[PDB]
């Protein structure tokens, strides 16, 4: 239900959205958090659901308020509150100055240098997978693909077993889809009762692996403590096992049902990066936010100390003030213009093993499966959250239409 309003908060500001179940659901999840933007809707509203917070609806309140940590502070970032206060991973729970030495060790685990020597391993489990699949002339594109190709590649990363996955995933989506049964605090401890030991001894006996280097770096010139490790450790986990993952699976159900689009990529290929990016914007999927450092006018608004504030990634792209015909997607489209990987100074860091994900998966997808649809009557559900996703996506094609090698 609905938290009693504020005595802060005017009646006209109200509108009782909820991330984690949207009222449009059914219609898309990126048109569900769209309604924010029609032409009666505040640049800014106040949400009576999961315990009150505001939510900032436009590109340019949104980008405004990333760059102003002195006011919008990283330390709870996370609705409902419960959710933002236990959240404390590593660098994304620190405002500056503090939050930046950090960002530079996470860096050295899943920065550039660390994809390009990713890169083979990438695109030969792409290859592998999409292969394998082929000759079924049909599949579960979230379990056979969306899943295991992003994170078997985390796990190689990570130096963690692959029998580990359902479990880790498991926790994962109880900090940005819960089921209920676990508060975000229940989730993020048997995160960390996971960590801890193999952190441990990884510091007794250091490998390779990105926890190795997590737990065994320097933080501006001193040791990072165990906790610290475990905090971003956490995060890696967390970025590797449900971001690509969900992208994934918005990007191949659009294609599965615009063979123009694919038709386009196939006779095109060196369209592809600018597609990703058309992509990015169209079927961007994350929603955290900010906090009230103190009491504050922002745009005509009385934002009080304390208060929580949403300030959706997922929407400046979507803004028609941002870009014409916003829910047309456009791979010639001259202006892309998104945050889709955020604003200011939490920007991805993991961005460039993203858009090799995405990049790897249209070119190899493509090129052995070109022509496929959605199962016959096959209702795609969406699913709202911190990140947003897919349920299922099962696909069929004729077999025939396929190419090996
Ligand atoms: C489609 C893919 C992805 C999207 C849309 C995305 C989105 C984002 C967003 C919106 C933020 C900012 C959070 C905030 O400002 O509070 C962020 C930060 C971050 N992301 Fe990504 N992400 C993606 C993939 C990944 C991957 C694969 C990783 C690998 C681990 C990753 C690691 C991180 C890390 C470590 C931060 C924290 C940086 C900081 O707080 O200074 N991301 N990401
Ligand atoms: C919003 C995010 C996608 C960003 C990386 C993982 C995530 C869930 C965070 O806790 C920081
Ligand atoms: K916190």
């Amino acid at each position: 239900n609905l938290a009693p309003l504020p005595p802060h908060v005017p009646e006209h500001l109200v509108f009782d959205f909820d991330m984690y179940n949207p009222s449009n659901l059914s219609a898309g999840v990126q048109e569900a958090w769209a309604v924010l933007q029609e032409s009666n809707v505040p640049d800014l509203v106040w949400t009576r659901c999961n315990g009150g917070h505001w939510i900032a609806t436009r590109g340019q309140l949104i980008r405004e308020a990333y760059e102003d940590y002195r006011h919008f502070s990283s330390e709870c970032p996370f609705i409902p509150r419960e959710a933002g206060e236990a959240y404390d991973f590593i660098p994304t729970s620190m405002d500056p100055p503090e939050q930046r030495q950090f960002r530079a060790l996470a860096n050295q685990v899943v920065g550039m240098p660390v994809v390009d020597k990713l890169e083979n391993r990438i695109q030969e489990l792409a290859c592998s997978l999409i292969e394998s699949l082929r000759p079924q002339g049909q599949c579960n594109f979230t379990e056979d693909y969306a899943e295991p190709f992003p994170i078997r590649i985390f796990m190689l990363l990570a130096g963690l077993p692959e029998e580990d996955i359902p479990h880790l995933k498991y926790l994962t989506d109880q900090m940005t889809r819960p089921d209920g049964s676990m508060t975000f605090a229940e989730a993020k401890e048997a995160l960390y009762d996971y960590l801890i030991p193999i952190i441990e001894q990884r510091r007794q006996k250091p490998g390779t692996d990105a926890i190795s280097i997590v737990a065994n770096g320097q933080v501006n010139g001193r040791p990072i403590t165990s906790d610290e490790a475990k905090r971003m450790c956490g995060l890696l986990l967390v970025g590797g096992l449900d971001t690509v993952v969900n992208f994934l699976s918005f990007s191949m159900e659009f294609l599965a049902k615009s063979p123009e689009h694919r038709q386009e990529l196939i006779e095109r290929p060196e369209r592809i990066p600018a597609a990703c990016e058309e992509l990015l914007r169209r079927f961007s999927l994350v929603a955290d936010g900010r906090i009230l450092t103190s009491d504050y006018e922002f745009h005509g608004v009385q934002l009080k100390k304390g208060d929580q504030i949403l300030l959706p990634q997922m929407l400046s792209g979507l803004d028609e003030r941002e870009n014409a015909c916003p829910m047309h997607v456009d791979f010639s489209r001259q202006k892309v213009s998104h945050t889709t990987f955020g604003h200011g100074s939490h920007l991805x860091l993991g961005q460039h093993l993203a858009r090799l994900q995405i990049i790897v998966t249209l070119k190899e997808w493509l090129t052995r499966i070109p022509d496929f649809s959605i199962a016959p009557g096959a209702q795609i559900q969406h699913k709202s959250g911190i990140v947003s996703g897919v349920q299922a996506l099962p696909l069929v094609w004729d077999p025939a239409t396929t190419k090996a090698v």
